[PDB]
């Protein structure tokens, strides 16, 4: 459904530049999995009834920062700052949706397919929006589905982005990893999800809800036993979620 | 002059997947001038008018890892052999220099193409043949001219190589890094090459070198000038170097 807008050649040369730094940048800094926080907050507040929110770069505004569910993204936006500074004809939803993207091809990811266009937009989207990591399938859905307009395999795959990172007491409250390699992006979280509770790594109620539900545990269980396909479902997926709103 | 031979779909399916899990493994594990120095010496030992040596896989051989000029080298090695065990049908040759592309790409750095199927071979090349730090212009054009075949351009861009990365005492006597960004791919050994010798980073004789040649300084001046044709030239002489006696 998808119809992307003509960006000029220096738009096109500057997005494959910032390309690399950001692959460079990313690395060095060890902040994969915060940037791909940092993507995921931006697009998912878009709501498709009134087509409001998405990743239009208004999570760099302190007032959506402030915003509980985005608790230490002002870290990310500021360590992103100096780079964006060097690529100043791309907008800032751009800008962070790449990182997002450059996030998972570091840890060893799917590439996720990318394209060029998305304009800032003035006003940040209501507060509230975001999935609630204390609720279940029915919430998930309200957030995903109602919402963002995104599918139950989308849900279940982009749930797989815990495979990178960790959650932090000062931030959410829920503190630890996913999983034993958390810069490594692979099919671990749905293994973890499967095997119980192993000491030392994190499950939220949210992740599993997806065990539980008839919809979601099918697809748990094709991602433990298939990379591949947990591959491409989840490029499917961060790509429809970068897009929200944009070029239809 | 190549003419790259037919591989399997199966091993070109493996080329692509571990070229993912070398992406995270290089990044988490912070290796990759360690890993683009493996993928160097490896293929630095091709001598064109006997063609002998070159990226064969033989610098894992102990006998080639004991190599002076191979100090630390057998770290990389060893930290290659988990993930190499898990595409048991690549050539230690190929995995070695898709090893080194990643590393440059992982930093920022140009994508370097690459293509398979390199074969391992048996004997390592007698020592003695990859560059020397402490001499000049004219033992560069030695090894890397009449040994190796490669341009004068390729000898400055590759040069550059040194902008990831650092010398350690206990290797091969010289001590620290070239670029205040040794985990970052850019032009700035060029940068620092011209400005003289700043506090803490390193130039080797060998690197001092380009900047009194007629022939090496116009290209020191040029990268220094233009990443974008430092980039260019980079990736023309790493895939030329990779490549060394492999399709021709
Ligand atoms: C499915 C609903 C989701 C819930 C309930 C949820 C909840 C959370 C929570 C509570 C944290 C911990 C924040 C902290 O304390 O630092 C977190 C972190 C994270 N989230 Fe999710 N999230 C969801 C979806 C997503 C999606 C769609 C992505 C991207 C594909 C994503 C990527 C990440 C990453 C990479 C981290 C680790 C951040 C770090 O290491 O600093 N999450 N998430
Ligand atoms: C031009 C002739 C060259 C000379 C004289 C030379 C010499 C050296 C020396 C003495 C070291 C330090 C080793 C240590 O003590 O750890 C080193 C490291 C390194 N070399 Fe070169 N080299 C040359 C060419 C290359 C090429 C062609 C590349 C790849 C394009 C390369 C990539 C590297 C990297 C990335 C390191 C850093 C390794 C680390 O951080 O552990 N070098 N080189
Ligand atoms: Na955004
Ligand atoms: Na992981
Ligand atoms: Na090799
Ligand atoms: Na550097």
């Amino acid at each position: 459904g998808k119809s992307y807008p003509t960006v000029s050649a220096d738009y096109q040369k500057a997005v494959e530049k910032a390309k690399k730094k950001l692959r460079g940048f990313i690395a060095e800094k060890r902040c994969a999995p915060l940037m791909l926080r940092l993507a995921a907050h931006s697009a998912g507040t878009f709501d498709k009834g009134t087509k409001t929110g998405g990743p239009f770069g208004t999570i760099k505004h302190p007032a959506e920062l402030a915003h509980s569910a985005n608790n230490g993204l002002d870290i990310a936006v500021r360590l992103l700052e100096p780079l964006k500074a060097e690529f100043p004809i791309l907008s800032y939803a751009d800008f962070y949706q790449l990182a997002g993207v450059v996030a998972v091809e570091v840890t060893g990811g799917p590439e996720v397919p990318f394209h060029p266009g998305r304009e800032d937009k003035p006003e940040p989207p209501p507060e509230g929006r975001l999935p609630d990591a204390t609720k279940g399938s029915d919430h998930l859905r309200d957030v995903f589905g109602k919402a963002m307009g995104l599918t139950d395999q989308d849900i279940v795959a982009l749930s797989g982005g815990h495979t990178i990172g960790a959650a932090h007491k000062e931030r959410s409250g829920f503190e630890g990893p996913w999983t034993s390699n958390p810069l490594i992006f692979d099919n671990s979280y749905f293994t973890e999800l499967l095997s119980g509770e192993k000491e030392g790594l994190l499950q939220l109620p949210s992740d599993k809800a997806l065990l539980s539900d008839p919809v979601f545990r099918p697809l748990v269980d094709k991602y433990a036993a298939d990379e591949d396909a947990f591959f491409a479902d989840y490029a499917e997926a961060h790509q429809k979620l970068s897009e929200l709103g944009f070029a239809d």
